[PDB]
């Protein structure tokens, strides 16, 4: 058949995603939401465990028994809860049976558009591996762009700081992501738990989420994000488990893009530093902009090359001192998010500067060719354009 893979592949984590956010339609009560709460914990302790991914199929036949039993024990009002729960258990069993039984053992390894889809596919996701320290990046972006662009979340400072010190340390990335995950789990948990009836009502920021949806959005989307690079790492390992030259590069339009892209920040990557601390200290406008500032005028200082190298780990270790410092302060802005932004960028140089893997001149001194009719206008046009 055809659709009947479809429907039978595609099963048990938008099954799971419908069943965890339907919770909470409802008034301030305990009863329906810490479900969904410990069912996001549990996946999210069976996605962080690395062994235990698939393989408590026990617990989640358990954990849609208890949903159903609270659904039937429980429920114009009284027709959309039993509605809601009733459907969304049975559904989430089915869901987890039929995927344990055959599309969980088959998943796991123990008119022509579709092609380039696929292909698409596969390069978006060979680029979010070999940038998944970027991709973690991002996730620390709209980390900071809920906590110091929306509201300081509790204790945001001490993902921030993970943030910080997994930024330039390769040694760190990992397992300091894996601790952000389990942090922001936490922190989920704790946001969630603190929406109750009885609280008989400058270091925590504990903010009282009255109208319990936007007090959750901000760890939703954390834990969708560390969800999505767990996710992208593990089809990574199944897509690599099944299944231009930098000489050749000036032979065709194309090879030049796909050089390009390929090293876009190679010998790119301290002028976009550069550029990204011009742009920092043009936004901020403050006096920690001056010391930045300062700071950005020493390090261009050592003109000559090489030199710069051997403060840029010192440059990454005092911007991380400085920017984790600020954060602390502003707790107790968007200048801020772009500081992080610009550290960011610092640490991928940090990384990527010790690169020790890896003269048609006369050629482009006339046009023999689209690549050098650009080459000799980039060579010598731009020089007066300047």
């Amino acid at each position: 058949e055809l659709v009947t893979g479809i429907y039978v592949k595609y099963w048990i984590y938008v099954c799971a995603g419908m069943f965890i956010v339907v919770s909470f339609a409802g008034r301030l009560v305990v009863y329906k939401i810490v479900y969904m709460f410990l069912f996001l914990l549990c996946l999210t302790l069976f996605q962080v465990y690395y062994t235990l991914w698939r393989k408590l199929l026990r617990v989640f036949w358990w954990l849609v028994v208890a949903y159903t039993m609270l659904v039937l024990i429980a429920v114009s009002e009284l027709f959309s809860s039993i509605l809601i729960p009733g459907f969304f258990l049975l559904a989430c069993i089915l869901q987890l049976h039929y995927f344990h039984r055959p599309f969980m053992q088959l998943t796991d390894l123990e008119l022509d558009l579709a092609a380039s889809f696929s292909a698409v596919l596969t390069r978006i996701q060979v680029f979010v591996r070999r940038l998944l320290e970027l991709h973690v990046f991002k996730l620390v972006a709209l980390y900071t762009v809920w906590v110091a662009l929306k509201e300081v979340s509790v204790m945001n400072l001490l993902l921030v700081v993970l943030w910080a010190f997994a930024l330039p340390y390769p040694r760190f990335r990992p397992m300091a992501s894996c601790l952000s995950t389990v942090w922001t789990c936490i922190i989920i948990v704790c946001k969630m738990l603190y929406q109750l009836k009885i609280v008989n009502p400058n270091w925590f920021g504990v903010r009282k989420g009255y109208p319990n949806l936007g007090y959750i959005q901000n760890h939703l989307q954390i834990l969708l994000l560390l969800v999505f690079e767990a996710v992208v790492y593990r089809r990574q390992e199944h897509y690599r488990r099944q299944h231009g030259t930098r000489q050749r590069l000036d032979q065709d339009l194309l090879s030049c893009l796909k050089y390009f892209i390929n090293f876009f920040f190679y010998k790119f990557g301290l002028e976009i530093c550069f550029l990204m601390a011009v742009n920092v200290i043009g936004q901020r406008m403050n006096f920690m902009v001056i010391l930045h500032g300062c700071w950005l005028v020493a390090i261009l200082t050592r003109r000559r090359r090489e030199a710069i190298a051997r403060l840029w780990p010192n440059y990454c270790l005092f911007l991380t001192l400085f920017l984790l410092y600020q954060y602390l302060l502003c707790l107790g802005s968007t200048n801020l998010i772009s500081d992080f932004l610009l550290l960011l960028c610092a640490s991928q140089q940090w990384q990527v500067f010790s690169a020790e893997r890896t003269n048609p001149i006369p050629n482009f001194i006339h046009c023999r060719s689209y690549l050098d009719m650009l080459k000799v206008a980039v060579f010598r046009y731009l020089f007066w354009l300047v």
